[PDB]
This record gives C-alpha cells, sequence and structure tokens, in this order.
C-alpha cells in the first residue's frame, strides 16, 4: 500500500527492520539501481534539528570506513515530510540477537562462530577508539550480521555516537544503572551471552518491578565471578567464576576467556582492565591456532590453543593442564603412525589436525576414563494456556534443549568412532614393537647359538680350562635356555595380538553406535519439525491475536511439539546414551588389558636386550685369547 520516498531511495513502511527511540529503519532500495540499503528515517526530529552539528557529525561518520562497521552511505531528507534519512548498507541476516533466538544457540554459539564475533567486535570497537568515538551500548540487538565472500559471517557495529545531545538495562554498568571498565562491561555481558546462550546476572522472575535485587547482584559481585543467579523467588545467589557445562566451547578456550570476563566485569576501576590490556589479551587469544588432541585412554577430546611460534615443551605442559599427563610419558600417534616431536619444534610445522583426525595421546601409566561429561537437561512443562507469548518462549526453550541433546549425541558418536580407530591403530603399532622385539632378538639368537658351538667344538679340536670351559658352556646354555624361556612368552602375547586374542577391537565394532544407525539425523528430523513451529509462534505472536482456525491449529501444533520432543529424547537416552555408557564400560577394561600387555612385553624386550650384553662379552672375551 502506502510507502514514503526520497530523492534517491524509496521503501514501504510495511517492510520494517528496526524500531528505535529516535528513528525507524526499513528495508529500502535505490530509485535507479534497485540495491538494498537500510533506511533510517528519523522520527520526531524538530526540537533538535541541528542541521549545524549533526550535518558535520554524519558527514564524519560517512567517510569513517572499516570492514567491521556498518557503512553510512548518505544522509537525505524525505519528500513528503522534509525528514532526514540515513541510508546505510543492508545487513540481510539480522543481528546477533536474532541468532541467539535460534535454539541451536540457546546454550551458546558454536566455538567457531564465537571467535568470529569476538574478533569482529573488538576490531570494530577498536577502530572507533582510535578516532576517540566510543559506544558503551554495544548489544547483540545492535551487532548486525552479513555473510562474507567466504560464506562465514562478518559482524559489524551500527548505532553509536547517539549519546551526546539527547546502555541496555541488562547491559548497563552498576554505577550508571541508577573511565575504562564501564566501556568493557556491556561487551563482557555480550560475550557471556554468546558463549552460554543466556545472560550473566539473573533474578528469579527477571527484569521487572522486582529488579532492585538485580542491582544488588551487580553491586555484590565478589572476586572474579562472571555470573550470579538466584534459582528461587527471593532466594540466595548462586555465584560462579567459571562457565557452565552446557557451554559448547572447548575447555581450553574457557581457561583463556574466563580471566578476560572476570577482569572486565567489575565496578571498581581500581582492579579492572583498560582497553589496551583488553585489546592485548583477547587479540592474544585469536592469533593462537588450535591443535586437536584426543586422549584415548580417558576418551576426551581436546583443543590446545597455541601460538605458532611456541615450542612443543609448553605444548606438552599445556596438555598436562587439560589431561594432567606429564610431558615425558605423553606419546602421540598420528595417521596411525607414532609421532616424534622434538622438544623445540615450532607449532607452525606441526602436522595439520582436525577434530575428526587429531593427535591421539597415550600413556603407559593408568588413567581413569571420564568420557564426555555434559549436563543432563530434561524438558520443561507445557501449560495448556494459550498465551502465544508464553508458547513462543517455551518453544525456544524446549527446542533448544533437544538441540543440545542432538549436538552431544553427535559428539558421542564422534568419540566412539575416534576411539575405534585409535584402538585399532594402537595394537598394530604395539605389534610392530612385537615385530621388532623378535626382530632385534634374531640378531642375538643365531650369533649366540653358533657361538656356543665354536666353544663346544674347540673342546674336540683340542684339565684346567676344560673344567670351566664346560662352566662357561653351562652359562651359555643358561642364557640360550632363557632365550628359550622368554621366547615362549612372546608367542603367547602374539596369540592375543591375533584376531580373537582377547585384545581385538571386535567389541568396539558392536556395542556402541555407528553412523549406520543414523541416530543424529533422526533427531534433527524431529527437531526441524519443532523449530518451524517455533518460528511460527513468533509469527503468531507478532499478530498478537489470531483468527480461530489458526488458533486451533496452533493448539494442535503446540501439543505435537511436546510429543516430538519426548520421542527424540527417549530415543536419545534409551539408544544413544545407554549404548555409549556400555561402550565406555568395556573401554576401561580393554585398556587395562592392553597396558598390562604393554608392560610385560616391555620387560621381555629389555630382558632380550639384558641378554645381549652377556653375549657381547662372550663374543670376544673367550675368542680373545692372547698368544705369540
Ligand atoms: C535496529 C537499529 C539498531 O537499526 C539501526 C540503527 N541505527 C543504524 N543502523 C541500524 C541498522 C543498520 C542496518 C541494518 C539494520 C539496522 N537492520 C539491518 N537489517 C536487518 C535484517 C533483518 C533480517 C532478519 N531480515 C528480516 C526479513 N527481512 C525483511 O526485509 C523483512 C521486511 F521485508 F519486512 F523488511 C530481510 C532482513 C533483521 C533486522 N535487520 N540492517
Amino acid at each position: 500500500a502506502m510507502g514514503q520516498s526520497t530523492s534517491n531511495h524509496l521503501w514501504l513502511l510495511s517492510d520494517i527492520l528496526g524500531q528505535g527511540a529516535t528513528a525507524n529503519v526499513f528495508r529500502g532500495r535505490h530509485k535507479k539501481t534497485g540495491d538494498l540499503f537500510a533506511i533510517k528515517v528519523f522520527n520526531n526530529i524538530s526540537f533538535l534539528r541541528p542541521v549545524d552539528v549533526q550535518m558535520r557529525e554524519f558527514e564524519v561518520l560517512k567517510k569513517l570506513n572499516h570492514k567491521n562497521i556498518v557503512k553510512l552511505f548518505a544522509i537525505e531528507e524525505e519528500t513528503t515530510t522534509r525528514h532526514k534519512v540515513l541510508i546505510m548498507e543492508f545487513c540481510p541476516c539480522g543481528s546477533l540477537y536474532t541468532v541467539l533466538e535460534e535454539p541451536s544457540n540457546a546454550y551458546g554459539l558454536p566455538e567457531s562462530e564465537f571467535l568470529i564475533v569476538l574478533r569482529d567486535v573488538v576490531g570494530g570497537m577498536n577502530h572507533l577508539r582510535e578516532n576517540g568515538i566510543v559506544h558503551r551500548d554495544i548489544k547483540p540487538g545492535n551487532i548486525m550480521r552479513v555473510i562474507g565472500e567466504d560464506g562465514q559471517s562478518v559482524y559489524k557495529l551500527t548505532d553509536f555516537g547517539a549519546a551526546r545531545e539527547l546502555g541496555t538495562e541488562e547491559y548497563l554498568h552498576p554505577d550508571m544503572y541508577e573511565g575504562a571498565t564501564v566501556d568493557l562491561w556491556s561487551i563482557g555481558v555480550t560475550f557471556y551471552h554468546a558463549a552460554t546462550g543466556s545472560l550473566p546476572f539473573r533474578p528469579f522472575e527477571g527484569p521487572r518491578r522486582n529488579k532492585e535485587v538485580m542491582y544488588k547482584i551487580i553491586t555484590g559481585k565478589p572476586s572474579g565471578a562472571i555470573s550470579g543467579v538466584q534459582k528461587a523467588e527471593n532466594g540466595p545467589i548462586d555465584w560462579s567464576g567459571d562457565m557452565p557445562v552446557s557451554c559448547s566451547l572447548s575447555r581450553g578456550l574457557q581457561v583463556l576467556l574466563t580471566p578476560v570476563l572476570a577482569n572486565i566485569l567489575e565496578a571498581d576501576q581500581e582492579k579492572c582492565w583498560g582497553f589496551d590490556q583488553f585489546f592485548a589479551e583477547t587479540s592474544d587469544i585469536l592469533h593462537r591456532m588450535v591443535i586437536h588432541v584426543f586422549s584415548l585412554q580417558q576418551m576426551t577430546a581436546h583443543k590446545i590453543y597455541i601460538h605458532s611460534y611456541n615450542t612443543a615443551t609448553i605444548f606438552h605442559e599445556l596438555v598436562y593442564k587439560q589431561t594432567k599427563i606429564i610431558s615425558s610419558n605423553q606419546e602421540l600417534i598420528y595417521e596411525g603412525r607414532r609421532l616424534v616431536l622434538e622438544p623445540g619444534r615450532l607449532a607452525q610445522h606441526f602436522p595439520k589436525t582436525t577434530e575428526e583426525n587429531p593427535i591421539f595421546v597415550v600413556s603407559r601409566e593408568p588413567l581413569n576414563t571420564i568420557g564426555l561429561i555434559y549436563e543432563k537437561i530434561s524438558l520443561p512443562k507445557v501449560h495448556p494456556r494459550y498465551d502465544l507469548d508464553g508458547d513462543a518462549s517455551m518453544a525456544k526453550a524446549i527446542t533448544g534443549v533437544v538441540c543440545y541433546a542432538c549436538r552431544i549425541a553427535s559428539t558421542l558418536l564422534l568419540y566412539q568412532e575416534l576411539m575405534r580407530k585409535g584402538i585399532r591403530w594402537l595394537i598394530e603399532l604395539i605389534k610392530d614393537d612385537y615385530n621388532e622385539t623378535v626382530h632385534k632378538k634374531t640378531e642375538v639368537v643365531i650369533t649366540l647359538d653358533f657361538c656356543i658351538r665354536n666353544i663346544e667344538k674347540t673342546v674336540k679340536v683340542y684339565a684346567a680350562e676344560l673344567g670351566e670351559i664346560s662352566d662357561i658352556h653351562t652359562k651359555l646354555l643358561r642364557l640360550s635356555s632363557s632365550q628359550g624361556t622368554i621366547e615362549t612368552s612372546l608367542q603367547d602375547i602374539d596369540s592375543r595380538l591375533s584376531p580373537g586374542g582377547s585384545l581385538a577391537d571386535a567389541w568396539a565394532h558392536q556395542e556402541g553406535t555407528h553412523p549406520k544407525d543414523r541416530n543424529v539425523e533422526k533427531l534433527q528430523v524431529l527437531l526441524n519439525c519443532m523449530t518451524e513451529i517455533y518460528y511460527q509462534f513468533k509469527k503468531d505472536k507478532a499478530e498478537r491475536r489470531l483468527a480461530y482456525n489458526e488458533e486451533q491449529i496452533h493448539k494442535f501444533d503446540k501439543q505435537k511439539l511436546y510429543y516430538h520432543a519426548t520421542k527424540a529424547m527417549t530415543h536419545f537416552t534409551d539408544e544413544c546414551v545407554k549404548k555409549y555408557e556400555a561402550f565406555l564400560n568395556k573401554s576401561e577394561e580393554w585398556i587395562r588389558k592392553m597396558l598390562h600387555l604393554r608392560k610385560q612385553l616391555l620387560s621381555l624386550t629389555n630382558q632380550c636386550f639384558d641378554i645381549e650384553e652377556e653375549v657381547s662379552k662372550y663374543q670376544e672375551y673367550t675368542n680373545e685369547l692372547q698368544e705369540t
């Protein structure tokens, strides 16, 4: 229907993207070119109208250009109203707030996506700081997303510098609710929200007329606690200086991210960081690369963040911080071959590793098997009330839980398939140690046997030495005999290394789950059915009221969403989880049987080397006879 216009651009007010206090932005096009731009039509601008200062202000912001900041192309005045309109580049993909509405990120964004936002936000925020311009109000609803040429998102800043001539309540700083840290506060709240999927400080009901408690939480924040939430009405505050279990981030990343947030989330400027320390420590985190490590004994995958110029000694040490294995017993395997790392080798030249093909870590010393430990979350109660707004929030919650369950279920299958290979490779590598012990033993055996005969023949070729010649002769059979006693014990190990030898991995090819089971794809089918219903309830919430037929289909759909969820989690716990714990139970035992075999065969190999010294002495010594 009706739609406003300008000299160069036009748009209909139906296509609405954002409703701000001073303005409204809609989806618009250029009057020749037809390209999309965001139209900021200023509403109620007369008592201001500083065509004096804002002219110069917006002209300055126009040429201000960077890849991580929304570009202001032009400022025009409307035809029908003489209103001033900023025309900016259109971000097709929404804001960070829109992505956090997605249930897949209800418990936090993917680790990779978190690094993109973090990198872009700081760089954009840093570009305005070099110009002195500073924001304070940075919020996911104010951080837009577009898709870059490489396909991965690029985040930009967009509605800053609007606080001089005339913070989100949840992202406000304690003293400003009623410098250096006051900047950094809303960003840390943003970063906690992108990693966890929820806000740091939460009263029980929430941000309403009982919001005085919230302010006490912020003002009562002890130490380097990054979060504080009361789980009951008017109850105590559960404080924590670490991140939750539902966090999709790797544990190695949390160790570096935690100090940043603890130091950038505190009201006192005495003990809190500046933009320089902040830019330094996070930029420190982004330049490090990731090397994927799977501890095969304990079944835990790891992401070690290292600078490319760091050595392999701190690498073993940092690995000790996550697997707690001392560097000298840590043994690496890669692409099924053992891997030798010099203590001073740089990380740039490490082999290329992924989570589906990492560097395995094995230890001779026993280690407990932990597995993936994630937080068990059940479904919430579905009320029969028709509150569409309530039905929408409940849809995001219940669908996000199954998203979490489906990611873990996808992680558990990865762990098993990874366990299965690392086990199959390990035995062929330890048998190579077995291929090598008889190996090196054959050098001793024929030299020894013939050596005894030369001494056993010289008695025929030719009282004093004859009595001991026999005695050395007894000892040479004492050792040829012991060469004979261990020889029997190594073929016994060979019977177990053989298929069906009580060490085979056939158990691993049976108990757990496989991609052939297709258990993860099955849950995404039901989970997709649920999200469209979710995005539909938002669409019904936007109407505020629905016609009759649609309200009853909405009541039909809201009930199938519960039935879908129960169907998936039941398939999750009764098939995927249980068959995983059974694969984990038989996993600790087989390593015990493998590490036991590795220590005995170990000894037999040194006993064979133990013996080599004895035949190296009799090799010479007695043939070492001196004579004119
Ligand atoms: C909101 C306030 C902070 O906004 C500003 C304030 N100050 C300065 N700049 C901005 C500013 C600048 C650039 C842009 C935005 C805001 N919003 C942004 N794009 C968009 C895209 C979207 C995404 C979900 N899709 C929605 C469907 N869809 C439409 O077209 C529907 C239609 F057809 F009905 F329109 C295509 C777009 C959402 C929100 N913003 N792009």
